[PDB]
DNA sequence: GATCCTAACTAAG
DNA sequence: CTTAGCTTAGGATC
């Protein structure tokens, strides 16, 4: 009725636009498939949509009402960015999280044109530019992703980081497995709940599960390679050793009740024929590489044993040859080598080299001893030497025959390898779950999220000293706490725990917590750190403004955004002022379920002037020249930072320290 | 306490050194250990292990080979962090306990800006000198202190300003010792036995007084002619003593130029090779890496991140950069076709080339002799020494070109790889395996005719030999002398004897074939393998020519200029601007004048918000480094004064967890400066006090600033949005005002990007962050309240 | 007195 | 790319 629409196409996907009229919402999409274009045009029911002349899928298009063929200049990707940072009035479009997307911008830019065509008014309510994703699953940006470093920490190591502390899943395809979970959360609490039932009923026998789980090995790039028809031998090796320890792995989970457990049980399979076909056809130990040879257990075809026989017969009628060759020639100095070059041959010392008959030959020649071929040698060798070849060949066209017995099953055998690894997640998140001493979380109906006894799981598990256990109550009748505290008080560890909570909470497993109550999230925003991209044109204020855009953009009730204290890199009255009016918006309009940590001591009025907000200090008292932290989360707001006590303690010199508070005592009075 | 002897011994070695990171030698591997270990992983980029628990929880543990020691130990110490190398002083056998172990040698950051390194009057200096095709070789023991230094020059320059450094009260030269002119001068002079400088008898004598195995920890073991040096003078001081000394247990490096220290912070700050992001882009390497030849882009990279203060060096890139500026068009095209000469000689050293390699060898060699050529134009000390040190080595053209196929296979079990006529033999088995192809077909001609089946095709199955393939319709018409060895659905495939003879020739030919090219592709190895010394000294000429044609190609590209060294503590730059945001971005770079001196030495740079503040604070330390590779600096003109550290500290980011918050880190990194800091260091700051409340960030910033001015006297640059610190200059001598500024026309902000004298007294952040995409109605209410608060 | 895991590279496919 | 090969000590438990 009003959502005047554009559509746009190329090569590797297309390109959606949607311009609101009389609300001002401007939104933008990039479905490539037509089930979802399909979709979206109906969920928008578009008043009028523009459609690009070069357009291949007309029969999307022609259904809809209100259709209009647009040019191609509308439509140029150069044209689309300048026309709307114009409108805007910005340089770039990173803020409002659109630049990313060429196609729905072409679109933007023939819809922002058509705007102009429809109306030329005033464009006031076009101020941004959304892009709504479609993933049902918690969308967190790249930027987020490192802050609470969920699976790479600021430094980049793989270490201190969530993935470290709940990836000790034995088998190294899990591990991929986990680390795709911790970065996809699903948002539907149906699935959620199946692995939370096999988390804790797997939890009395996760000791019992997990070291048959190990024996598997890497079976999702095994597979990946069998069906690249170039798996290698060593490979099947380990593909015959997970089928010996998959029945174990059936009957163990037969005993645990749970109904997933038991599809994941029949998920996995037996595939006993595949244990038998490879049990019989690769010998226990085989090398890495199939070319070698090697390969091929002697049972799989009679015609390998038949001519492996003549190349064992041969090795024994080396032996029994140069036996008797050297009694018959009476020469101990003889013996049977193959050189590669000349092949098999009889090597003599040049002493007895002359002695030897006119049977013998010197096909390799040496100073020091002479290399010899007789001819019922020669017969035999070419024999070896064919033999030797065939039983090569025949492995190789062998190992093929393998890979076409196995492939037919690849379907059944990815699906098992899904359901083990699926199973090593969920057995290992039932052992972190009881060695750490995790909780299960429940899920209300309605944004918020409560935590009783509420840790932060990296830190308390890698520094040497007791977590005070930290209370949060995020409600939609308490949707902000400014969380104001000495310097080293807490005050950023509590803001983040929150996050950790929330989002392992939401790939279904137990939480750090001893009771949790998560409600509906559909993004973790997270402002943290400072940087300058100075190569991208961005000082290390602007950089952080285009986050605090993202999140005052992006951001729904449903969200829970952390920012940390921002306001830093501008002069103190600046900062200070962009900061209120900042969590102002974020409380006053977003509605977003929001931790603000703030060193700025003038924003702890903000709860009594705003409605729904509240105050909290982890505080500390200063004894002497040390200050000692409680790092306790009480009611109320801390006045000072105590920043002069906490630099004595990081190691500035005690001069600097006491010109500092002479200066202190100065700007105070 | 309660840990494992090990452990234990560890503790109470490391207890000794508080903040010093000790490297221990665990067997082969040396290893640091608990927190230690993080510290090493973060710098160096070794994988960090946690070994079995000690009374606890597991041991972090990071470690290292100990003969790739002195390429990490720079790494470490160009960071600041002093490494104390701990050897095994004790035998490894018969010890039930842990092998004992003492820290041999503590390598400080190495800071040496103070001329005046070893006094003048400094006597008991008895010295050892001896000179061999490479350069020079000098040792100097102090006896009564037993402190030992060890230096090998390279040129006469160096070998004269460091015997005039020392003079050494007693010199122990050698019997062959050719510039006899630079010792003539020096004091206690004794001609000397070549014995007493033999190598073998010089690491032995050295190891037994320590009482160590090697040397390797010590980072001397490596360096023959001071070793000998060393060993004469070890061999004099029993002969002068009649006694060992405990003093004398250790030998450290005299020769150890300070790179301008930077630490790792400051190496991703200034984005010299890693930016922020981690990308290989947007790096000041990314600018200069045009470098055409594999081997050569890794020879600049490791010259960037090391960036030496040693003006003879400096010098030679200077002028060679210069010289070659004539022919970088004409040269840059013939370095390409070398090749990855580096890899390819690692694999012949391993004797595990591939034969493409190798092919990529010889077509070196065939351009080596170009290269020399237009070299001979150019006429430069260094330039003709790099053309000399390149060679030619035809006897390895001539023998790759003969020995290898123009284009062969990726493997030598391929076949083929080897050309033929380099050997009669393997052309001769090739020429029966040939013969093979043609009989094929005159059989499968004769078979065709004498069956009278036109159908009739000859093939060969890797599994039943040749075959006689024919279809199921004249399968049948096949005579009694066809026997059916292999059944199909379409074709009948048959056997004769003379195919049974025939294949049996053709799969010993072919296998024969394959063998003996395998034994030539090694007699290749074997005869290439001598030259190897040589090739490598080639293979480093090549990569040195092609960063030097690269930076004369983007000198010129660029139009960069030749720096100066006025040797006296300051910066002077005219027109001067940074590489990576100038090359990087379409708009124009505004140039910007610096002035730093004794007579000023700190700028307050206090400007808008991206006015262009922290680009003029960097845009001096790239510079400054460009400068110290010997590299030609993005500028009109410069006179770089001595510099023995770039600190940066613009921004943090804290682990949150392990002790560390915002706040915590800057006051630590800001500790770093305000303690190890000197009057020769060049100290970069960006609004330390932005991770603490309000007052306390301010009154930290006026010590910080009035300790680094009043009494480190560093050239100093302080960018700080707090406009209270601009008073500064008034109270204390030696501070100035500086202010990239920017106008407000309209709504829009133009920031001028120019450094003029005066203090700028408005951050233009509310304009700043509405160009940055932050809301309207979040600018308004932030303006409001501005209003509001500054009321 | 003995017995597992450990730390940089290499490079074939 | 890329997933497989790459080294001397330690330590206990009688
Ligand atoms: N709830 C807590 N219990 C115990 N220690 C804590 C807690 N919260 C933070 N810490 C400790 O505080 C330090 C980090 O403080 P941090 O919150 O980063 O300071 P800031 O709030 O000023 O940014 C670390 O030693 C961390 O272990
Ligand atoms: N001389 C110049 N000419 C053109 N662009 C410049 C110049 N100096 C800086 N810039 C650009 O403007 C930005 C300067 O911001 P910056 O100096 O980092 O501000 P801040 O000190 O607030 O971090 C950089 O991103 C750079 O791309």
């Amino acid at each position: 009725d009003n959502l005047l629409a554009a559509i746009w196409q190329d090569s590797k996907g297309f390109g959606y636009a949607t311009l609101d009229i009389s609300s001002g919402r401007f939104r933008l999409s990039e479905p490539a498939d037509r089930e979802t274009m399909a979709a979206e045009l109906q969920r928008t029911n578009p008043a009028e949509l523009l459609y690009a002349e070069d357009f291949a899928e007309m029969s999307l298009i022609e259904g809809r009402r209100g259709l209009r063929r647009r040019p191609l200049w509308e439509f140029e990707i150069d044209t689309a960015r300048q026309q709307l940072n114009l409108q805007f009035g910005t340089r770039d479009l990173v803020g409002f999280g659109v630049e990313n997307a060429p196609r729905g911008l072409c679109a933007a830019g023939c819809l922002l044109q058509y705007a102009k065509d429809t109306q030329r008014t005033t464009l006031p309510h076009i101020r941004s530019i959304t892009m709504e994703r479609e993933q049902d699953s918690i969308i967190m940006d790249a930027a987020t992703r490192r802050n609470l470093e969920i699976t790479q920490n600021l430094a980049g190591g793989a270490e201190n980081t969530l993935a470290s502390v709940l990836d000790c899943t034995v088998t190294p395809m899990g591990s991929r497995m986990l680390k795709r979970w911790l970065h996809m959360p699903v948002r539907d609490t149906r699935v959620l709940l199946e692995r939370q039932q096999t988390i804790g009923a797997l939890q009395d026998f996760t000791a019992g599960l997990q070291p048959v789980l190990r024996q598997v090995g890497d079976l999702e790039r095994i597979l990946a390679r069998l069906a690249l028809r170039t798996a290698r031998p060593r490979d099947l090796a380990r593909m015959r050793h997970a089928f010996q320890q998959l029945p174990e792995l059936r009957a163990q989970l037969e005993t645990v009740d749970s109904a997933p457990v038991q599809a994941l049980r029949e998920k996995m399979g037996e595939f006993a024929e595949l244990r038998d076909l490879l049990e019989r056809a690769i010998i226990d130990t085989p090398p890495v590489l199939v070319r070698d040879g090697g390969v091929i257990a002697s049972g799989y075809n009679e015609e390998l044993d038949e001519w492996r026989a003549l190349a064992d017969g041969a090795t024994d009628y080396l032996e029994r040859l140069e036996v008797r060759e050297r009694e018959r020639t009476g020469l101990d100095t003889l013996k049977v080598g193959f050189n590669a070059v000349h092949g098999y041959y009889i090597q003599i010392s040049r002493g007895q080299s002359h002695l030897a008959p006119i049977n013998y030959m010197r096909r390799q020649t040496l100073k020091n001893a002479e290399r010899y071929i007789i001819p019922e040698l020669k017969e035999y060798e070419d024999k070896v030497l064919t033999s030797k070849g065939k039983a090569l060949a025949l492995e190789k066209q062998l190992y093929e025959e393998l890979f076409d017995l196995l492939l037919p099953h690849l379907e059944a055998l990815q699906q098992s390898a899904s359901a083990l690894a699926e199973l090593d997640v969920l057995v290992n998140l039932a052992e972190r779950a009881y060695t750490l001493n995790y909780t299960c979380p429940t899920f209300i109906d309605k944004p918020g999220i409560r935590i009783t006894e509420g840790r932060h799981p990296v830190v308390e598990q890698v520094l040497n000293e007791p977590f005070i256990a930290n209370p949060l109550n995020l409600s939609p009748q308490r949707r902000m706490l400014i969380i104001t505290g000495p310097n080293m008080g807490g005050k950023s560890t509590y803001m983040r725990q929150t996050a950790l909570i929330a989002l392992m909470a939401y790939i279904g497993s137990y939480v750090p917590a001893q009771k949790v109550e998560i409600g509906p999230i559909d993004r973790i925003f997270t402002r943290v750190g400072a940087a300058d991209d100075l190569a991208s044109g961005r000082s290390t204020f602007m950089v952080e403004m285009t986050e605090t855009a993202n999140i005052l953009h992006n951001a729904t009730e449903y969200s829970l955004v952390l920012m940390d204290e921002i306001g830093r890199g501008t002069s103190t009255y600046d900062g200070l002022s962009l900061a209120w009016a900042c969590a102002e918006n974020l409380a006053n309009k977003i509605k977003a379920l929001t931790l603000f940590a703030t060193h700025y001591f003038e924003l702890t009025q903000l709860p009594e002037k705003m409605e729904g907000v509240a105050n909290v200090h982890l505080d500390a008292l200063e004894h002497g020249d040390t200050i000692a932290f409680m790092h306790s989360v009480q009611d109320g707001a801390a006045s000072k930072s105590y920043g002069l006590a906490v630099a004595a303690l990081a190691g500035v010199p005690k001069e600097v320290i006491k010109r500092a508070r002479q200066k202190l005592r100065e700007l105070e009075s």
